[PDB]
């Protein structure tokens, strides 16, 4: 539409990122290789909101970002994923979020969600876009059927509902998650997911800060593939760029001129998974895309690079009370770390499979 979060801000580059990258690149022994790994610290990522604990970094963000765009007369823009709901990830076998429903689990997300609200609200020259909660309503439109899903389902509704309402207080743009083109952007359930996220739209108020939707985060979908991915069979939308031409219409015949952005971190490489429900550090993954937002769709605001590659999707150590099998299919590099802590060599070969090259 008229108005693109990006379009006149700079992006703050993580500095947690940049230190993990830096660490990395010093550990790649061929020279070149190595200078090509540190300056993927200069490619902007999302800062994961995954716990209370990561709240207090927000805040030094956002000051450095402030005190940033001073120096250099810029206006600075600061990237984050909200991804603390109870239950949370109701459908995967396993998950490290900290609070549950039985535990007062949504009064304890609605004061996450406000220690948000009140760092984002001292520093008012510093533009905020959110990813909101990955991993969450997409499985209301297909999971209904797992109980954790069943049970979570009101709890996910009005944390989401929280959050959209509350961080639209401090003028924070908003896209919520709607999976990828193998979750949602099956024909099927297009219309289903289109009348839940406008349901969700509707009672946030039709804020103009919800501005639509984020696609393929943390996965490795094509934004826009030379040939179907073999994975895809059944699935005409077997790309991002075919999901959101086919939801988007659904989504404008309501009025929400709904607009997306589209992780496309490790999307470098193609036809790596043996079936498209493998999610879990997929082997031989590639950065792709940089961010930008010369995307070339009318609905795309930003390619962007949501999950930061190198951070591990979860261990395949399966005396850990996090595992999960999809991180010992033949696809998943192994052996692998625990959720979030970093896996050198994925990440080494994340930069050895860019495409495009660094």
């Amino acid at each position: 539409s008229a108005n693109n979060p990006w379009t006149g801000f700079q992006i703050f580059l993580s500095p947690y990122y940049a230190n993990e990258v830096a660490a990395a690149a010093k550990q790649i022994t061929d020279p070149t290789l190595s200078s090509k790994a540190a300056s993927v610290a200069n490619i902007p990522t999302f800062t994961w909101l995954d716990s209370v604990a990561k709240i207090p970094d927000l805040g030094t963000y956002l000051a450095s970002a402030s005190a940033l765009g001073k120096s250099t007369g810029t206006k600075q823009l600061v990237q984050i994923v909200i991804y603390d709901l109870p239950d949370r990830d109701c459908a995967a076998k396993a998950s490290n979020g900290e609070f549950s429903i039985a535990n007062n689990g949504q009064a304890n997300y609605e004061n996450y969600i406000d220690q948000i609200v009140a760092q984002i609200q001292q520093f008012p020259d510093v533009r905020v876009v959110a990813v909101i909660e990955p991993d969450s309503l997409a499985n209301l439109v297909t999971n209904l059927n797992v109980q954790k899903c069943a049970n979570a389902k009101t709890t996910y509704l009005a944390c989401v509902n929280y959050a959209l309402t509350n961080l639209a207080k401090v003028g924070v743009y908003m896209y919520m998650d709607a999976g990828h083109a193998g979750w949602l952007g099956w024909p099927a359930n297009l219309s289903p997911a289109a009348q839940l996220f406008t349901q969700v739209w509707q009672n946030a108020g039709k804020s103009p800060f919800i501005k639509g939707l984020a696609t393929n985060v943390a996965n490795y979908n094509a934004l826009q593939a030379a040939s179907p991915d073999p994975i895809t069979q059944g699935n005409p939308n077997y790309d991002e760029i075919h999901y959101i031409n086919a939801l988007a219409p659904l989504l404008q015949q309501a009025g929400w001129d709904a607009t997306f952005i589209v992780d496309q971190g490790r999307s470098g490489v193609q036809n790596i998974r043996q079936q498209w429900g493998d999610w879990c550090n997929i082997k031989g993954a590639g950065f792709g895309t940089r961010p930008t937002t010369n995307t070339g769709s009318q609905f795309i605001d930003s390619i962007v690079w949501v999950k930061p590659g190198g951070e591990c999707d979860g261990t395949s150590n399966s005396s850990s009370p996090r595992y999960d099998s999809t991180c010992s299919l033949p696809d998943a590099a192994q052996p692998a770390p625990e959720a979030g802590t970093w896996f050198q060599a994925y990440f080494q070969t994340l930069v050895s499979a860019a495409n495009p090259p660094l």
